[PDB]
């Protein structure tokens, strides 16, 4: 379960390596855990878009589908963003656990 | 019903995030809701969808649509006790509207 | 002030937060603030067109991107040596006018 | 020479290169790693697509021509990628060496 | 011949490297040893990144950075063998790679 | 007027800053004072301004996008030293971006 650190008021880039076979076809999204893994931000809906940056509020999401590789950033980091957060895979109405990250913040 | 308060004076932002796929295409309007019941227009999006990015006013109200990430941002710029109201965040289509969200603006002195 | 560290000899990614509603259709600069608050140099500025923002601006050894949607500008210093150690200034260009984003301390191990 | 760039295993590590974009004006470039310097990965065939990422397995590259700067991306860093590696500029079938890179891992 | 080992009932990723300016526009298949079609990537070789079945194998190709990637779902001992990756040209089939697909219970 | 030195033998860059907006659309060139005798303009297809044009040993190369003009002095000597503009053409005329001073050292 692996630790990002960051720099206060920076961007924290959060990286989620995952096999780009077994993944297939699979929108991905970042959740923070609340209890239950509650939805900060998802690819794209159109998943041959994936590349394309989707924002909501100061999170970010992209993926690399052909290398495997999900990057997230957390835009501007504040203290109150450090915690338990998971990168997740998607299909059906079902989420897959591909990384689970405690995010911490400096100063 | 979410509230949305900020002081006098200052710039109040709104956020309405919807599902994008499901809204494609859709213009958005910010309305104020009077009765259960009249929703009176105040700004919409851009006519041309594809520019809907392109920030909107009427008055001092503002707004803009991300499309993609889907979310809607109404901007009030100098707040005053005149904006406090119930309002809609509405998506078009036809002359048919539904509601993305409600939204409660109250001002703070 | 934030400061931002890199190594010496390698690309220093640096990021500034700023309000995209505020801040909406500015043009953005990096600039050197070679002393007091005296002259602040020109480095480098986004696309002379806004909706073109997203495009990388090389001057010398620094290069420019600006995230207009989520409201976030990115400087490179390529090649980071310690001459480019110093306070810099993140700005928004409005009329020739330039409004502070950020102040940044690039410090150089 | 050798730069050092050190990383967190489990994450993305990204790696610069600078270089003079006239004198390696029109060539293609390549990342390879000391056992003699056996290639990973280069850039794209035709030299006005540089910026277009390509993969081979864990590692990346992309090149900015007009800036001078060639980025290598070793995805899910591992302590097996600790070791001597090397930017290239390609002419012909010479190999200029445009720097000598050490890779260090960590906790 | 290069060799790939995977173990039993478990997804095996064969990776076949090619030179992409050469084999440009060409589709690729997947043989097993007279050397028997199992696989080819999609007909329209712009797509060639959709991944393509038959049974449990699948054949994907990505041809900007020149990589064919072969997944055996489910492996078991009778998937042992000898293979070939090949690129297709006319009824022509050029060998990119021998592989040897063993197998651990 | 500005200096760009560069020791014998070597490559010496210049490169000339313009406004990309004010200056859309046009080749440049780069001239030596002795009048200005004309040694080498950037290609005839503007879209391919990046296109390092030569003269002998003397190279330019334009960047449209940031506003940065390029030339390369190869094999420096001691006669390359004096005075040069780069400019933009347009039409019959040319605007003046930069006059260049170059010193030689060994
Ligand atoms: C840089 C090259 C990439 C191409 C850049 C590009 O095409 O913009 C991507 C758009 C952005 O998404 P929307 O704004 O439609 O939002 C709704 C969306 N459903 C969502 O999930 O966010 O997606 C499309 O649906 C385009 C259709 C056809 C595109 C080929
Ligand atoms: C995203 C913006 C620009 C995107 C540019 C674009 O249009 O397509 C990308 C392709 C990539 O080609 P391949 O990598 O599949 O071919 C293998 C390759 N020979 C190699 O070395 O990898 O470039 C071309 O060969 C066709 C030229 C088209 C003219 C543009
Ligand atoms: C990759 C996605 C979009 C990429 C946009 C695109 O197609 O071209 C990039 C150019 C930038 O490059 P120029 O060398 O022309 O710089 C001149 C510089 N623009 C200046 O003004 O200083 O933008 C335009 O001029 C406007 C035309 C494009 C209109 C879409
Ligand atoms: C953004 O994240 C918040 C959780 O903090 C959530 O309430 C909201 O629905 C999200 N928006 C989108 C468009 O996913
Ligand atoms: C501005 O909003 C008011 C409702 O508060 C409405 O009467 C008027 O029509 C609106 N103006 C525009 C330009 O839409
Ligand atoms: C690059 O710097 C020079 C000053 O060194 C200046 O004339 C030019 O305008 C700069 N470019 C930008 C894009 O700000
Ligand atoms: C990928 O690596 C393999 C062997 O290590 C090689 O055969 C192949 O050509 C490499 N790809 C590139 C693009 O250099
Ligand atoms: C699927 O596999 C078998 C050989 O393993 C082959 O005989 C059959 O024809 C294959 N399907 C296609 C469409 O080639
Ligand atoms: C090249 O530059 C020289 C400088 O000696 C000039 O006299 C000549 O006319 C130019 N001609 C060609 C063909 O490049």
């Amino acid at each position: 379960t692996t630790v990002f650190q960051g720099v206060a008021g920076q961007s924290l880039q959060v990286s989620c390596p995952y096999d780009s076979m077994k993944h297939w076809g699979r929108r991905k999204a970042w959740c923070r855990q609340l209890g239950p893994c509650q939805r900060v931000v998802s690819t794209h809906n159109l998943w041959l878009l994936s590349f394309l940056r989707r924002w909501n509020g100061s999170t970010a999401i992209t993926d690399d589908t052909l290398g495997g590789t999900l990057t997230i950033t957390l835009r501007n980091l504040q203290p109150h963003d450090a915690g338990l957060y998971q990168c997740q895979s998607l299909h059906g109405s079902e989420a897959d656990t591909l990384r689970k990250v405690l995010v911490e913040v400096l100063a």
